[PDB]
């Protein structure tokens, strides 16, 4: 259950990752 | 403790969700 | 292991709100 929530974190930081970016191209239009 | 920490994931992974939906309605839409 | 997995969760969190303000200042030009 715990290494599971982690592997979930990571997925999550890797989205993050991939919006963060997405948006910096957006607001340059 | 993990409960909180559970139910954290589960907000930003819909959070994560809703914020990539409004990305695509402001990008294409 | 539990207290890094609580600060990266809080780090996620900032993150979450900063790009959805991000995303809303773009929304509205
Ligand atoms: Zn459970
Ligand atoms: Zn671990
Ligand atoms: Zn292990
Ligand atoms: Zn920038
Ligand atoms: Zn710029
Ligand atoms: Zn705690």
């Amino acid at each position: 259950e715990w290494e599971a929530l982690e592997k979930k974190l990571a997925a999550l930081e890797s989205k993050x990752q991939a919006l963060e970016k997405k948006l910096e191209a957006l607001e340059h239009g």
